[PDB]
């Protein structure tokens, strides 16, 4: 490791990963919701082992949501539906606990309350980041383990790689060089796939695959060299998978979800929950503000964090952290952010649209830095 | 805000936090069968919601283990005791859907491997942080927000305030100034708590109580002053608590868990998991390197990531990064960790004693920075 250089991993996971499944499930469930009551109050948990889907939580709505038949499209989509899979959406149980929000919560943060001064649906600290690195302004250690995953998945559904199946998880190294506050990408320096197959295709098969298939099809060659560790289906032997292999919950991969280790995280998970629930909607509006700070030139790379008070409207406090790469200080930042910003939950419902049914397709390949969803399309800054 | 000052925000949780029973219940199940079995394979995910406790995930353990037993008996230290509380170990229901772990895994990364070369059981990315602003070398903002939580359940068991429940948050926000890499508490600009409480005692008398018997039985004088924002109860009622109020889930606490924003995190949860998992046993030994820099004299401040491949003993990579407050460089000190530490899971179980059943103890008011665990006393170094 030169000096001015270091290392830093992130990974991923695909679609049928199981906590990764549960994330999917509390959005679908979420989306329906919406789709029928854009005011639904929705704290949808989804947890998941063999055979089982279970919905655990509460949910306020004027929506008739048929369950059985949200979560077994869901697992559908993600691929599992057959027995030699180890989870079926046609045959696996779906057991229902979900009850009325809280009353006691309810009262203290929307009952009789004017839509933009709603409360913040908890307490809970947020952060926003954004780094110039890459176009879409994400880490390029956690864009390459996402792309590593979609690539997998695209060759399970286009039928080339026919024994892979829908659980997989995907970790990369990268170097980078110092850059007065920012960073450059080197070199990948280490990269681990290991993904659900069937039990006939053997351990060489897989790994020139993986290498010739998935790796070369997804990371550009000028990172990689005679150097670069490669870990391909180093566990030996990966049949069973999916819930059976393991237990899935919902939020158990919020790092996934986010910035794979850089920045900052506040802890408060996304899937399930509507817009009262600062932990989804002000990280949304927290990454919002950062990538609007860097495509506008202020920042090449930018932290922000944001706290809230249960049933309390406005964040208690704000912060922006520049990592020496603006000639503003942190005072300006935070006055340019005042002045453009509204971090009200019941004021970025409307800014990013929060109502609308679009949660289950930010539930896999992480949150940000895909698909020019509101928060990823920068806010035009005054000052 | 003066030019070299800032804030920042962390919070902390009950006992009887919904997501804290939970880690606390999979760790008395993991406990349970450690007193039996040293080598007990553990993935114990619990859910909660009213009346419900389910666990669920993968154990293969030579234990003989009562379930209902260890279960009950953790809700009751925490005291759900009464239908009146929202919550009764005597006659809730515990759910159980525990299979062995999977074959494919236990191939992988232990099956007839010498203990010292037993495979990381996953892969994954891992922080460790140190801080010398404290003597127990964590941040301030959270550890008092830990310390505002067990002064709630102190006074809750002592019969002082009789009125209070078990489910508790609470979240800090101090000012700092720069010093040299480190930083250096101010003041304490905000500090909200909600907490569950019965249904006679008025908001009034919850207010004054929480500022006069917690607040200021906690934090110290000199941090407080006119300017100090208090939001005390401030959802206004809070009678439904514990899992009726908000479902639960093990691993939906991991900052709280751990540095209350700062530093960095990797993702994954530590309850219900024996030492294979680096999740937990990597996580544990990064703060003990932290600490040891830290304690040793050789930094003030300093973040560590390592990083796994499912069955691969060593770790991917490691790298430090000291805040500026280190005369070492980077690369000395990278190379100051690799003498003096071997973060294989098959030697980190030997160093930190991680077969034996403490790790209930582990589960609420934050895994770093109390009561002298084996990764809070650090290692003497050599160089
Ligand atoms: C003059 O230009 C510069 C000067 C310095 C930087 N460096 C140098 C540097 C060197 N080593 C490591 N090793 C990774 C570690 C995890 C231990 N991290 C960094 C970080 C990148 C992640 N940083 C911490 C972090 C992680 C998550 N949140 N924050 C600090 C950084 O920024 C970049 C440009
Ligand atoms: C010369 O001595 C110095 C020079 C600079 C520092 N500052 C100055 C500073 C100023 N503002 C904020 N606002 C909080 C923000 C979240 C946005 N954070 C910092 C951090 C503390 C948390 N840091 C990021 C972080 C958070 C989690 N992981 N990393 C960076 C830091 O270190 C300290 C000593
Ligand atoms: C390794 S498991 C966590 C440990 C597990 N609960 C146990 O009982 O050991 C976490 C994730 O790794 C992946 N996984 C499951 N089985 C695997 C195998 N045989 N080889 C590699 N990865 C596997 C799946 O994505 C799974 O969700
Ligand atoms: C606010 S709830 C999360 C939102 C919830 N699932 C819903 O349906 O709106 C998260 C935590 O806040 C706390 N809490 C529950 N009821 C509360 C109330 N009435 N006032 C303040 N905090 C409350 C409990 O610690 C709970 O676990
Ligand atoms: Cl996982
Ligand atoms: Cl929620
Ligand atoms: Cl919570
Ligand atoms: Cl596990």
């Amino acid at each position: 490791i030169e000096e001015g250089t270091f290392l830093f991993t992130s990974e991923s996971v695909g679609e049928g990963h199981p906590d990764k499944i549960c994330d999917q499930i509390s959005d679908a469930v979420l989306d329906a919701h919406l789709q029928q009551d854009p005011d639904a109050k929705v704290a949808c948990e989804t947890v998941a082992k063999t055979g089982m889907i279970l919905l655990a939580g509460e949910i306020t709505s004027r929506a008739a949501v048929d369950y059985q038949k949200v979560v077994r499209e869901a697992v559908k989509h993600i691929g599992y539906d057959d027995s030699s899979k180890g989870f079926d959406y046609k045959t696996c149980n779906v057991l229902v606990a979900l009850e009325q929000q809280s009353p006691d919560i309810a009262q203290g943060v929307h009952l009789d309350r004017n839509e933009e001064d709603i409360g913040a649906g908890d307490q809970g600290l947020m952060f926003g980041y954004a780094t110039d690195e890459t176009e879409e302004c994400m880490p390029l250690t956690i864009v390459l383990a996402h792309k590593l995953n979609a690539k997998l998945a695209e060759l399970r559904r286009n039928g080339t790689l026919p024994w892979l199946r829908p659980d997989s998880k995907t970790q990369v190294t990268v170097q980078y060089m110092q850059d007065r506050g920012a960073v450059l990408p080197i070199r990948v320096h280490t990269i681990v796939i290991s993904v659900q197959h069937d039990e006939e295709v053997c351990l060489d098969e897989m790994r020139d695959a993986l290498k010739e298939k998935v790796i070369k099809a997804v990371v550009p060659a000028k990172y990689l060299d005679e150097d670069t560790i490669y870990h391909l289906q180093p566990s030996g032997r990966f049949v069973i998978g999916g819930p059976q292999g393991d237990a899935g919950l919902t939020g158990r991969k919020i790092i996934v979800d986010t910035y794979g280790g850089w920045g900052a995280h506040g802890g408060g998970a996304f899937s399930g929950k509507d817009y009262t629930k600062v932990d989804r909607s002000a990280a949304y509006a927290a990454r919002w503000v950062a990538k609007s700070l860097v495509k506008g030139g202020l920042c090449r790379r930018v932290l922000v964090q944001v706290s809230y008070a249960i049933g309390v409207s406005h964040p208690l406090s704000i912060s922006i952290f520049h990592y020496g790469t603006s000639q503003k200080s942190e005072r300006e930042l935070l006055e340019i952010v005042k002045k453009n910003f509204d971090l009200r939950p019941g004021v970025i419902v409307r800014d990013l649209d929060l109502k609308k049914p679009i949660y289950q397709r930010t539930a896999a390949y992480g949150h940000f830095g895909r698909d020019s969803f509101p928060w990823e399309v920068p806010k035009k800054l005054k000052y």
